[PDB]
């Protein structure tokens, strides 16, 4: 899989288990989304962006695309496993 957060910006910076910029994302995922339906709390960090949250550089705000695109993202976030 892997290429909507490719085609935007969510992979520039987010592998699925290897990392560049902040964590990877079978991490992202399975850090704070791997309890419940966390898409949906940790969607107040995506957009409000990280500073001290994990330790890497501070990304910008960025939510997942625009107004669906986006959404469909955070799907195949939690279907990572
Ligand atoms: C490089 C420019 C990035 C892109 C493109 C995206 N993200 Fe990112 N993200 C990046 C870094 C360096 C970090 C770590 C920040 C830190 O605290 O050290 C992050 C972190 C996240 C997180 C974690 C939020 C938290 O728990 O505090 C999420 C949920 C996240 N990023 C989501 C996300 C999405 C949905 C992106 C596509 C829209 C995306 N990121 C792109 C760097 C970069």
């Amino acid at each position: 899989d892997a290429d909507l957060a490719k085609k935007n910006n969510c992979i520039a910076c987010h592998q699925v288990e290897t990392k560049v910029v902040g964590p990877a994302l079978k991490d992202i995922a399975a850090k704070y989304a791997d309890k419940d339906d966390a898409a949906t709390y940790l969607a107040g960090k995506i957009k409000g962006g990280s500073s001290g949250v994990w330790g890497q550089i501070p990304m910008p705000p960025n939510v997942n695309v625009s107004d669906a695109d986006a959404k469909a993202l955070a799907d195949w976030i939690l279907t990572l496993k």
